[PDB]
């Protein structure tokens, strides 16, 4: 490549997985989403919640696209792996598995910090800062407090509680 | 100084006492709105309560510092007394402590009224009527009510009135 | 904490001392503010400019207690020591103070960079570097060229160079 | 008097007493106003802060004497005597005088809060405190700041110090 400057065959690899992650969970987010617009469900403000969560994550992994041609690396594609539940139970627990899942994307970014660190890749190491570390602190802090939400309102009544989360904290 | 005129020492020493008072309202509202704020608390509502109390307590303390340079007092500020508590428990804990606060408060500037009036220094004794008293009164009934819909809700399910209260009623 | 990750008890920690150093700079400013509004001082723009800081630094305390929140630590409040002076001379000792103080503030941050950078803490270094870090570089720097100016004023007639650097440079 | 309710004879006198000084107030800044408009002088921001100053003791004493009428005591006019100079010196011996002069219509306000205090006229305390105790107030720290600097400009070159003050300071 004519461009390519300073970044390392390790980062193009961690990046094309970082990618891989980014759009699984978009998958799994529009799941989740879908999951909730079920008629025996029928929490809409759950499903708009993940549906947005979805589109997020899919433009994490164009943003990250994007970094990879602009650095010369070669963007590789992988199988799309199938979000890990088929029913995704009580707000509650979609909720948990949600904050699992940002995590775990959360790790990832920050092991690609760490290897950007290593191979000395500011550039590399201010695009995540920028765009990622940032926005994933911001809404795990979100999701924690949803989550302690939901608890406080699914003690007594798990029916009732989950109803006035949909309608009076979510859009 | 050239312009100081029926001002007491005994009133300025009382005005600076009473400044400290209110910038340690200000820390306590300042601890109260960010333990709302913890994930594992999140009641957003609440933490702009006092959030906007912290604010107000700050102005208030500068209104006193303004008005003892427009007297020809001098402000002596003193180390700033942490709160009172690391943890505020519930809403309806930490609304009970903040009218405790505000009731302090409020006895702190009939005080100063009183001295003001044994003094003879009606400028004082207005100043305190235009700016605080009535302010500290619709204030503490505010919190009072806030108190009584607290309660009536957490009677049973002490979470769910919780989430209401903050939902409902707070901004 | 269910939502807390890659942050450290150490960092944790610093982050409360920093909180304080910001609400202590600021109780500072406060104090240099209303002396310079004092009727035997009455250098109206040098009150404004102080005054602006105290805001400015109980912000930075905000900021930083908002950040600590997001990432699952634990706000811890201490008591706030009062200013190091009650009466703070001229425009140039005030000046000189402010410059002393902003500077240990700054090496406060550099410290808790450091910490951040030793504990691979991305999310913390960017915070710092986003928020706190150029915004102390500019201010120091503002208050340098300030300090140039009161000196080459106060060469001759030391009350007619205050009075002149008041009206023309400060708002 | 058909409206006179308690509105003693001891009141009514000291309003009309009052209503006389400020009327002689008036004056004298009429006079200090037109000594810095004299060619030899040619002050101008001097001459209007007085010539202000004039008109503002003028509406006080008619806001006496409606409150008088309101009261249903008798309005009873005095010859006005003088202003105490013909020639007002320096800035920095007006403004003294003009501070001198405020201090003594304070002292009267106070003096006229004391006696409607001791005769149990709530409305009189109260007239005072709203329109005339106050701004008193903020009028002499307005003029003990000039004159801090006027004074800390006329140490060397009064000439020059007396020119700067009025052209940056004066309106
Ligand atoms: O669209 O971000
Ligand atoms: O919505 O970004
Ligand atoms: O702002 O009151
Ligand atoms: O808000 O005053
Ligand atoms: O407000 O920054
Ligand atoms: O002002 O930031
Ligand atoms: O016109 O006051
Ligand atoms: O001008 O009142
Ligand atoms: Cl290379
Ligand atoms: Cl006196
Ligand atoms: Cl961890
Ligand atoms: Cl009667
Ligand atoms: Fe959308
Ligand atoms: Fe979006
Ligand atoms: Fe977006
Ligand atoms: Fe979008
Ligand atoms: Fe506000
Ligand atoms: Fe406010
Ligand atoms: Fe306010
Ligand atoms: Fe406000
Ligand atoms: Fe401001
Ligand atoms: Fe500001
Ligand atoms: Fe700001
Ligand atoms: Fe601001
Ligand atoms: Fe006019
Ligand atoms: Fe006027
Ligand atoms: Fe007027
Ligand atoms: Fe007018």
């Amino acid at each position: 490549s004519q461009i390519r400057q300073n970044y390392s065959t390790e980062v193009e690899a961690a990046v094309n997985r970082l990618v891989n992650l980014y759009l699984r969970a978009s998958y799994t987010y529009l799941s989740l989403g879908f999951y909730f617009d079920r008629d025996d469900v029928a929490l809409e403000g759950v499903c708009h919640f993940f549906r947005e969560l979805a589109e997020e994550k899919r433009e994490g992994a164009e943003r990250l696209l994007k970094m990879q041609n602009q650095r010369g690396g070669r963007a590789l594609f992988q199988d799309l792996q199938k979000p890990s539940q088929d029913e995704w139970g009580t707000t509650l627990d979609a909720m948990k598995a949600a904050i699992v899942l940002e995590k775990s994307l959360n790790q990832a970014l920050l092991d690609l910090h760490a290897l950007g660190s290593a191979q000395a890749d500011p550039h590399l190491c201010d695009f995540l800062e920028s765009h990622f570390l940032d926005e994933e602190v911001k809404l795990i802090k979100k999701m924690g407090d949803h989550l302690t939400n939901i608890q406080r309102l699914v003690g007594s009544q798990a029916g009732l509680g989950e109803y006035l989360f949909e309608r009076l904290t979510l859009k």
